[PDB]
């Protein structure tokens, strides 16, 4: 655990993420997951089988997984380096994003999500914290923590959860909903389903009602509102896929420079 890698700095806080050097001399981001902090939802042979698949994943908008270690105390996930923090940080800094910058981000989020769905992987926990920036530039958005929801709350996860997950009957479409909530936040600076406590947030999510209220939504393009509506459609069967969202006029418009 401590013999193989040398800590450079802490990156984030499932558990803690550290920037480490290989004592190869490449730099890696290592997630330390404490056994006590998580409740297991699968058997011992199911996680190792998924790891074998997660190591094979190769996409510009998906965190590469190199190694998976175990001891009596922790799970160790050795990933590629990231130096630009999380999207969550940028949301605090910028408050709201321009439609061009939001589309650039969302194209990447949807590209990665589409790729994950093509291999029967649903994230279920998509949020700005799980959307990482490669560097401090141009920098690629990379999805992290995929494939973990199938094996293992006060971190504001209620905002992004699809109503079907609450009904305990979900598929890949729950990721599109989460992506819609993220997009909504990027455009105006606040969640579509808010509240002071998790309980009143989840009730608004269950109701499914949201608004494009002034003055924050007034100048937002019509195709942006159209996409948010399609991603936040209550019926998951009627909800557009990640690929459809990626191909939507709003993405196509603002990512071809309009």
């Amino acid at each position: 655990l401590s013999d193989r890698y040398q800590r450079v700095k802490k990156l984030g806080s499932y558990g803690e993420v550290l920037l480490c050097k290989d004592k190869t001399g490449a730099e890696r981001a290592i997630k330390i997951i404490k056994k006590s902090s998580v409740t297991t939802t699968s058997n011992s042979g199911a996680l190792l089988d998924e790891v074998a698949v997660l190591k094979q994943l190769d996409h510009p908008n998906i965190m590469k997984l190199y190694e998976f270690f175990e001891d009596k105390r922790n799970y160790y996930l050795v990933m590629e380096v990231y130096r630009g923090g999380e999207l969550f940080d940028e949301i605090i800094l910028r408050q709201k994003f321009s439609e061009v910058d939001a589309a650039v981000i969302m194209k990447q989020v949807l590209s990665g999500t589409t790729y994950l769905h093509k291999h029967n992987i649903v994230h279920r926990d998509l949020k700005p914290e799980n959307l990482l920036l490669e560097s401090k530039s141009d920098a690629l958005i990379k999805i992290v923590d995929f494939g973990l929801s199938a094996h293992f709350e006060r971190l504001g996860t209620a905002y992004y959860i699809a109503p079907e997950v609450l009904r305990k009957k979900y598929d890949e479409k729950c990721d599109v909903w989460s992506c819609g909530v993220i997009l909504y936040i990027l455009l105006c600076g606040y969640p579509p389903f808010g509240g002071q406590t998790d309980q009143e947030i989840l009730k608004r999510v269950e109701k499914g009602k949201f608004s494009f209220d002034p003055p924050d939504w007034t100048q937002v393009s019509d195709e942006a509102k159209q996409l948010v509506k399609l991603m936040l459609t209550y019926e998951p069967s009627k909800r557009i896929s990640a690929e459809e969202a990626l191909n939507h006029p709003w993405i196509v418009k603002f990512c071809s420079q309009k």
